[PDB]
């Protein structure tokens, strides 16, 4: 059941398994040099995670082991916090939490953070398939039904709108880098150099080019460490939908009927009205 | 997936292909002098004796974390070897491997070991439900169909007969304790004192009493650490059949039709003809 699996937690619909032991996330102890990589689900977290990991590093363990998913928790089988506690510094932390739910210690230690977003319509499409692929998540009755929920913020991790706005505001901090999926798509070289500098490293052709080559869609698909094939089918059924699905901009055009798009875009307007964030023109 | 797509014959032993894909990790496993191996044929009471032994170690977390399942492996999500490599000594190792497949390092380091067996007919019954509960294991068409496979050793971990016989011979070693599920059922205090001494500890009446009270079936069935409820339903569906199912002797009488029992028992006699193992009369 949808609401048997998901429950509102502090104003944010969440996977009850991630909030059962919330005290572990709340009291999580951050380290000065921890780097937080935050995104709303399906905005390209895997992509920027690999880029950042490559920068740090100047049969490879799954990305979910290399970069622990902070709040991910499934009783005693899966525990991101446990992984992070045993991870040697500098730790790279992945999260989908809105600023209000992120462990306060990260803000307190003034940790560098990288927030990545993607245009809402394309997020909704990728998110829709994500729900299909996750065996324990009830499959939406249809894309439209799912979009209605997406607009209401009635999906895991809540409102995409509140998520982006809050993080955008947090990005006022020079230690919180705000990025766009579409910018990495339309101008990767620049975004990579930007990241390398934000992380205080010397950008060289060798480094930038190795990263660009290694992080292309085709390359990350085909990479077992990043395509999530190292993750049990009983959990993530990629037969339903692969993780590295399309990796393009504008897939919403193949899913949003005319009516829904106009309704979605109108709603978007109302939501992001007073938000100065600059998404790339399509 | 078909039965033989999931299971494959490995060095004469039908195995879960996921446990043999990276066999080199098991084969080259490095044992430590003080490692204690707890070996059993699936569904013979491994959880029971594991908890008893653990309690002895702590002088009165999920058990699969406290006592790593050596060869268990599911790509990068589950890895017993990885767990053991990070486990501080003295390590307690769980395994269902026949002596010929057990990492040679254990024999080389002459590690103490505890082998536990259960009467074949009751093992087959418990094993049958185990197959039903494991989501990724094809459910037998019927108990009979499953028993035919069991007699042929065409089930994960192979022939129960070869398993018991080989380990029985290995038990000649004073450092390899051979025990029976039915003995723990009919006389736990003795079996507990026996274990406490094998592990070189003092069998106080208080300690023995603690263990007996804590390792009863009714207790472990309600202990989340041992009833495997700390393990995702997507993997182990206890709704199909609970782990702590019955915990009795003779459940075969409720499953083996007359014909099958006579056929099974006849086969058993030819398989075990020259085995001096003393199974408890029931
Ligand atoms: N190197 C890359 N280039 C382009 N898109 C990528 C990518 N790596 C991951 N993605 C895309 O990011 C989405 C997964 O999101 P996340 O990593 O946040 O969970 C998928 O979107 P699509 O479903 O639209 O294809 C996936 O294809
Ligand atoms: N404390 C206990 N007392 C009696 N039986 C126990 C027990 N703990 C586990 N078992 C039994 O051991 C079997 C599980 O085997 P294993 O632990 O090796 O996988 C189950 O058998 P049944 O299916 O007959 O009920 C289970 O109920
Ligand atoms: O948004 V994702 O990186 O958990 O699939
Ligand atoms: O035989 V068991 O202890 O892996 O289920």
């Amino acid at each position: 059941e949808y609401y048997e699996v998901f429950g509102e937690f502090r104003g944010v619909l969440m996977d009850k398994r991630f909030t059962k032991y919330w005290e572990d996330v709340e009291m999580f102890l951050a380290r000065p040099d921890d780097l937080v990589i935050a995104t709303y689900p399906k905005s390209g977290t895997t992509w920027i995670s690999e880029v950042v990991y490559m920068i740090y590093k100047e049969k490879e363990d799954a990305i979910f082991n290399r970069i622990p998913y902070l709040e991910c928790r499934n009783e005693d089988l899966i525990n991101g916090i446990k992984q992070l506690k045993e991870k040697e510094s500098p730790r790279i932390v992945k999260t989908h939490l809105p600023p209000k739910l992120l462990p306060a210690s990260f803000w307190e230690k003034n940790c560098k953070m990288i927030y990545l977003c993607r245009n809402a319509k394309d997020v909704a499409v990728s998110y829709y398939y994500f729900l299909l692929m996750i065996t324990s998540y009830p499959n939406p009755k249809s894309f439209s039904e799912f979009v209605e929920k997406f607009m209401q913020g009635q999906v895991p991790y809540g409102s995409w709108y509140d998520h982006v706005k809050a993080w955008w505001e947090k990005s006022k901090n020079s230690r919180v880098l705000f990025m766009f999926y579409e910018d990495m798509k339309e101008d990767i070289r620049r975004e990579v150099v930007k990241l390398i500098e934000f992380l205080e490293r010397k950008p060289s052709a060798e480094l930038v080019d190795r990263i660009i080559q290694h992080t292309s869609f085709q390359e990350m698909k085909n990479n077992p460490s990043t395509n999530y094939t190292m993750m049990p089918e009983e959990m993530m059924n990629q037969k339903v939908s692969p993780f590295m699905r399309k990796g393009i901009i504008g897939d919403w055009k193949n899913h949003f009927p005319e009516a829904l798009r106009e309704r979605f875009d109108e709603h978007y307007k109302q939501q992001m009205k007073d938000c100065t964030v600059k998404f790339r023109m399509e």
